[PDB]
């Protein structure tokens, strides 16, 4: 066989001239490794194997390190005619085989827009190429392979001896290493092939197998050789609509081997030796070099327009974690960074959440946080989208075989699957990442790709697709991170279901492979950590494993202390270990002869034959992690010792990662690296992290570079940073440390200076979140008053006020003459008012206040929800707003204050100053509300003036600000029957909250304040899917069922409806209105499946709210005096006959009104307010259900009972659930003996009900000739169009009566009137099926 030789200082490779093949590798020491010793010249194209002849291969030795081959690959029958150019290069102990050019003589290339390239070279391989091989005739001939396993009970590895009986053909592995005759080598390929896996719950590149092992006979022996799995070149793919595409290669085909001897000098030559060498040739995930620095992983969540975590709050929280960890690196995943929050706006990647502070605040957060070693990344979705998203198009939609939508999940809106192949082949996805790139430049660290591999985008989402997905992302300078534990083996540096050990159970975790973890532990957080509950891989892995907890809303996670406790429990040590590369791993108790690991490295001379891992860095430092015993029944199985350069730095049992049992582990870990590129720090910066689980006193040997010190400085780490400096003596290079249980300490060689932190940079105040300790109330905020101001809270610190106290601070960096919103979270337990006020040189620009807070916080992702115990096991925190214009003066100041000097507490947190164009609030001269309008077009956050109620308890509330994207968000697109937006770009949307029997959302006095005794006209535009599904609720104080007044609303589905009612301020000023979910079931109109959800039958949209004060009539001292006489006469003698709690509320109002009336020097305004309050008291004192019994009396036919209730004092225009007044309920039943008497008492004859009609329509429909004539006399609207369109003339002819038409037309009924349907007066009688009504219609009409 004509050959030639390639040379390096480490080896000489003999290569065949007739094909790109190796005969042998001969190391400097003479050890030889075989290649393909047999004449094998196979080239596979598009699945057809073609054997290449002598005339088909051209050879050129370029240099001593390189050869070029030109392969004439042809098959006329199978439409194959290509020219493959192969390069072979040698470098040190490595060999590379690259396909550098692929010329297709049957194609002019891919037509524009990734059209189908006919006879395209889709796949390429060299079957049984045997680039590297071992024979059964060689000393210790063995194979080690690795496949994907997300199951802690099932290893992904295999280890067996290569014996005469070894028979395999194209056996695929993610990794394969062969060893024998004192040399080991693994094969690397960039192949995107999907194959054999052990356990994986998803696709998304989990099944990437790039090595193919095959046996053949080499005379005497059986030879096992490794080849690369097939490569994809110009692959043809099909979208959900059947449209076919040809997409170019992700990269050209590449492969390599690295020949190793006894690399770890352990006297054995096995896969571990090849693995060490493999690192020099293997692909490395982009930005994997930074993984060891990411000590503090967490998610900062935003959801449902709430803006729970604006970008500049996230920066303050980075500073808090930096102080508590002494500056260890961080990785913050922004979940809901975009659009309205999490699972909103998918897949508009470039739409940075405007309510969070937009791209401007994101960049500030990223640039500034980077100074503290914090990395930032965003949660994106490439599988599901919502109609709101500007990317939503018919082409983007995934469709099924039937041609219908591939529906996603319904929550705030209905998600629709994205056609993944379209999104890739059209260039759509890559332009959306480009949109984000434009916003973030080079500031953002990573992308977090959710769900990829679950098969929502297509039934494929394979390694080829995943590779192209990771490329798009890496090309914009972003490190790849994803959801599923097994997902994206090639490019992911983090799996959420690997790092958050709680999800999915033991079958769905990180990578369970010794081979994979050996090779890449330092490059990823994608392994199995401690979660003993799962067993196997999760029972005290020696290398640790990232254990992720969160404190910023993700899944209601708000516990800061547990977050930090967990960092020091598992993640400091895990990260320390990641600064070293595994070089040896013996006695793995997971690997047995029974699970396919007979040949696994089992040394009885290291660690008593129990598990041990040795790791080293590029500087020759050695870490040794040892398991106390390989018996899971022994207490020692969970005992680990860690040594750094032969010195004990950690010992014990970690507290169980599943939170089941605390341990005893104590450590003194040398942290020698900066939190940036991880370069070594200087001696004055060299530090040790100390942790003692049980607490107590432990003695330790300091690292060698500390042996000559006489003392050390120890600081206890808090949210304030380095505290309680201790000087500890050093005797014989040893220290004694007393530590409290689960408490962090940092040890320095000398005195260390405090990390400089300037709280709330860019937030227009200093320390907006109250994280500066007790000290902020001295240094940043200014306290004045008799009362008490304290920074209370061991978790999320708040401001706690007691008595008369003013906490104030100057506003900075405001834009002169620009409109700003200033909101603060407030929880008021005091009856005395709690205020927010913006002033300029003594002038009050804006003020707002709250009495006792009347609504518990149900926002899951918010820091102070009712599950957070602010005081007495609850949280009533809700954002209180002020709107002002920044002064030209340039001198503005905020004041948080408490008015009454009672004992009760007021809680404030998160002072937010944000540019805002809202101007819908118009006041009176006295400062109270004249009117409020909201089109929801400028909401700083949330559904303001409404606040979310408890129909779903503490949840990621299915209520948010809906966005316009026509035609997709409008009624009529697909199965959609309701508009998301009624007016402008925004509305308040409720999704599927039917049959709750409780309040959905409501106004609160701190947003809308309804003055005791004052009348208001509440009006809004709305859309409700079904009749009686939602209701307007009218209450006083904290909501209690049976204490609220409901008005069930009519179906407005695709047509904006209108609602308006009169609200009278409750005697205690805690009156409000909102939306209530009734008990009646939706009218799904025969919808099946997701159609029930998307349709809108279960939904409620509200827009254009108008609240107007109705100016009352001016009263005299007299009118009011007389009203006290009247009110007391009716309810005095009835002393505790009804209630005792309601007697206190009655007596307190009579005192209030008397004060106003009798104040020496009172005025008409005092007299008319005392009278209006009294009128409202008389209404509260109608506790005996008279109003609900009067309506019950006109119904049944009780002509005698209406007489009793009316005179007694029941409401003249009392309404039921359908807005029927006593006139409506009696005009329809045919009771003239009830209507004649009710009309006399000034009962609203022109009052509109549920269907928008007056008792004219109800007296005409049921066939009452006596009630219609007496109604028109009393001033009934003959020309009255209802919400349904029908006037009293129309409905009179529909049932079957004529007589009414003549009595209506006489009074002035419009015959030319046309309803909403399109029917007129005469047109109705044609389809009636009778000419008995039509005859008198044609005579006059
Ligand atoms: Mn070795
Ligand atoms: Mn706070
Ligand atoms: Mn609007
Ligand atoms: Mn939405």
């Amino acid at each position: 066989v004509a050959s030639e030789t390639l040379k390096t200082k480490k080896m000489e490779v003999q290569i065949k001239k007739n094909f790109p093949s190796v005969l042998q590798y001969t190391m400097t020491d003479g050890k030889v490794m075989y290649g393909q010793s047999k004449d094998v010249r196979t080239v596979e194209i598009n699945g057809t194997n073609i054997e290449l002849g002598d005339d088909d291969v051209t050879f050129k030795k370029v240099s001593d390190t390189e050869a070029t081959y030109t392969l004439k690959v042809k098959d006329e029958a199978k439409k194959i005619d290509a020219v493959i150019t192969v390069q072979i290069t040698v470098k040190a102990n490595q060999l590379h085989l690259n396909v550098t050019k692929i010329k297709n003589n049957l194609s002019e290339g891919i037509p524009e827009g990734n059209g189908v390239e006919e006879n395209a070279i889709q796949t390429l391989s060299f079957p049984n190429q045997s680039l590297v091989s071992v024979r059964s005739s060689q000393e210790n001939a063995q194979f080690t392979g690795a496949r994907m396993s997300s199951n802690t009970q099932k290893p992904g590895d295999t280890n067996f001896a290569v014996t005469e009986d070894t028979n395999v053909t194209d056996s695929d592995y993610t990794y394969g290493f062969i060893s024998g005759a004192g040399l080991s080598a693994g094969l690397w390929s960039n192949s995107e092939h999907d194959g054999t896996y052990v356990a994986a719950p998803v696709r998304g590149g989990s099944q990437n197998t790039r090595v193919y092992a095959t046996t053949q006979q080499t005379g005497d022996a059986t030879s096992l050789g490794l080849a690369s799995a097939p490569w994809y070149y110009h692959r043809t793919v099909t979208d959900s609509k059947g449209k076919k595409y040809t997409v170019a290669e992700t990269a050209l085909p590449q492969m390599a081997v690295a020949i190793a001897g006894d690399e770890n000098e352990d006297g054995a030559v096995n896969w571990q030796d090849g693995a060490i060498a493999y690192r020099d040739i293997m692909n490395n995930p982009y930005k994997s070099e930074e993984v060891p620095e990411l000590v503090a992983w967490r998610i900062a969540m935003n959801f449902g327009s709430q803006a729970q975590n604006p970008f500049l709050t996230t920066l303050d929280n980075v500073k808090k974690v930096a102080l508590n960890t002494d500056g260890l690196g961080q990785s913050v995943l922004l979940k809901g960074y975009g659009n309205e929050g999490h699972d909103s706006g998918h897949p508009d990647y470039g739409d940075i959440g405007q309510r969070l502070g937009g791209a401007d605040d994101m960049n500030t957060m990223m640039e500034e946080g980077s100074k503290y070693g914090a990395r930032f990344g965003v949660h994106v979705n490439a599988s599901e989208m919502y109609p709101e998203a500007k990317a939503f198009s018919e082409d983007m939609v995934r469709r099924n075989s039937a041609g219908g939508l591939s529906y996603g999940w319904n929550w705030l809106d209905q998600g629709v699957g994205i056609d993944g192949i379209y999104d890739l082949a059209s260039g759509s996805r890559v332009s959306r990442f480009a949109d984000l790139s434009k916003e973030v430049g080079d500031n953002m660290d990573f992308i977090y790709l959710d769900v990829w591999g679950n098969l929502t985008s297509s039934g494929s989402e394979d390694s080829w697709e995943t590779r192209k997905m990771s490329k798009m992302i890496n090309d914009n300078g972003w490190r790849m991170t994803t959801e599923w534990g097994s997902g994206n083996e090639y490019d992911s540096t983090f799996q959420h279901w690997a790092a958050d050990l709680t999800y999915g159970g033991y079958t769905s975790k990180g990578e369970n492979s010794e081979v994979m973890r050996f090779l890449r532990n330092h490059q990823k957080d994608s392994w199995v950590g401690d979660y003993p509950q799962y067993g196997g891989a999760a029972n005290a892995p020696l290398l640790g494993g990232y254990n992720m907890k969160d404190f910023e809303g993700w899944q209601g996670r708000n516990d800061y202390a547990a977050y930090i406790k967990n960092l020091y429990t598992h993640d400091v040590s895990t990260k320390f270990i990641q600064h070293f590369k595994v070089t040896r791993w013996v006695n793995n108790p997971l690997l047995t002869a029974d699970n396919g690991n007979a040949a696994a490295v089992s040394d009885p001379n290291t660690n008593n034959g129990n598990e041990q891992i040795t790791l080293k860095d590029s500087n020759g430092n050695v870490v040794v992690v040892s398991r106390g015993s390989n018996d899971t029944s022994s207490a020692a199985y969970r005992q680990r010792t860690i040594t750094f350069n032969g010195v004990k730095v950690a010992s014990g049992v970690v507290s169980a990662g599943d939170g089941s049992a605390t341990g005893d582990e104590s450590y003194l870990l040398p942290w020698m690296w900066d939190s940036f590129t991880g370069k070594l720090v200087k001696d004055s910066e060299q530090k040790l992290y100390h942790w003692n689980t049980k607490g107590g006193t432990t003695t330790w040997t300091l690292p060698d570079s500390w042996k000559n010190l006489s003392s050390v400085k120890v600081y206890q780490l808090t949210d304030q940073g380095k505290t309680n400096e201790q000087t500890v003596a050093v005797s014989g290079g040893k220290v004694t440390l007393t530590a409290d249980a689960e408490t962090p300490y940092v040890v320095y060689k000398g005195e260390a200076k405090q990390i400089q932190v300037n709280w709330s940079e860019g937030m227009h105040v200093v320390d907006a979140g109250f994280n500066g300790g007790s000290n902020t109330l001295t240094d940043n905020w200014t306290v004045s008053g008799s009362g008490k101001a304290e920074v209370e809270g061991d978790n999320n610190a708040m401001l706690r006020l007691t008595g008369k106290v003013d906490v104030s601070q100057r506003l900075t960096d405001l834009k002169a003459g620009q409109k700003y919103a200033l909101y603060v979270g407030v929880d008021n337990r005091s009856t005395g008012d709690a205020s927010v006020t913006v002033t300029s040189g003594g002038k009050v620009l804006a003020t707002n206040s709250t009495g006792k807070s009347i609504a518990k916080n149900y926002i899951k992702a918010y820091g102070h929800n009712t599950n957070s115990n602010t005081e007495n096991g609850s949280s009533y925190f809700q954002n209180m707003y002020v709107f002002f214009t920044a002064p030209e003066n340039g001198d503005a100041t905020v004041t948080l204050s408490h008015k009454s000097t009672d004992g009760a507490h007021t809680y404030f947190d998160d002072v937010r100053i944000v540019e805002n164009q809202y101007s819908g609030i118009t006041y009176e001269k006295d400062g109270t509300l004249k009117s409020l309008t909201n089109g929801f077009e400028n909401n700083a956050q949330g559904i303001w003036p409404f606040v979310v109620s408890g129909s779903e308890g503490v949840e990621d509330n299915r209520i948010h600000l809906s966005e316009l994207h026509a035609p997709f968000t409008r009624a009529g697109w697909d199965v959609k029957k309701m508009d998301d937006v009624l007016d402008g770009t925004w509305s308040v949307k409720v999704n599927g909250l039917t049959q709750k029997g409780t309040l959905v959302y409501q106004t609160i006095p701190q947003n809308v304040k309804f003055e005791a005794g004052a009348k208001y006209k509440v009006s809004f535009d709305y859309q409700s899917g079904s009749d009686d599904i939602y209701a307007i609720a009218v209450g006083q104080g904290e909501y209690s069922a049976g204490s609220v007044k409901l008005t069930n609303l009519k179906k407005a589905l695709g047509e904006t409806g209108k609602a308006e009612f009169e609200l009278t301020g409750g005697v205690n000023g805690d009156s409000w209105f909102g939306i209530y979910s009734t008990a009646t079931a939706p009218d799904l109109q025969g919808s099946t499946g997701n159609a029930q959800d998307f349709g809108g039958y279960k939904d409620f949209v509200l827009d254009n709210l108008k609240i107007e004060r109705i100016e009352s009539q001016t009263r005299t001292k007299a009118e009011a005096q007389d009203k006290v006489k009247e009110i007391r006469g009716k309810y005095d003698s009835k002393r505790a006959e009804l209630s005792d709690a309601a007697w206190q509320q009655y007596q307190d109002t009579l005192v209030k009104a008397r004060v106003l009336i009798n104040k020496n020097g009172a005025t008409a305004e005092d007299f008319t307010k005392a009278y209006d309050i009294l009128v409202a008291l008389d209404e509260y004192m109608k506790l005996k259900d008279l109003d609900r019994k009067l309506l019950e009396a006109a119904r049944a036919g009780q002509d005698d009972e209406v007489r009793i209730l009316m005179a007694n004092g029941a409401d003249v225009n009392a309404t039921d659930i359908h807005g029927h007044t006593p006139l409506h309920l009696a005009a329809a039943m045919g009771h003239l003996e009830i209507v004649e008497v009710l009309l006399k008492n000034g009962a609203d004859v022109n009052a509109n009900d549920w269907r928008g009609f007056t008792p004219l329509h109800l007296a005409a429909l049921n066939g009452h000739l006596e009630i219609v004539e007496v109604l028109l006399k009393n001033g009934a609207d003959v020309n009255a169009t209802d919400t349904a369109g029908n006037t009293p003339l129309h409905l009179a002819a529909w049932f079957g009566h004529l007589e009414i038409v003549e009595v209506l037309l006489k009074n002035g009924a419009d015959v030319n009137a046309q309803d909403k349907f399109g029917k007129t007066a005469f047109d109705i009688s044609i389809d009636n099926g009778n000419e008995d009504l039509a005859e008198i219609l044609q005579k006059l009409g």
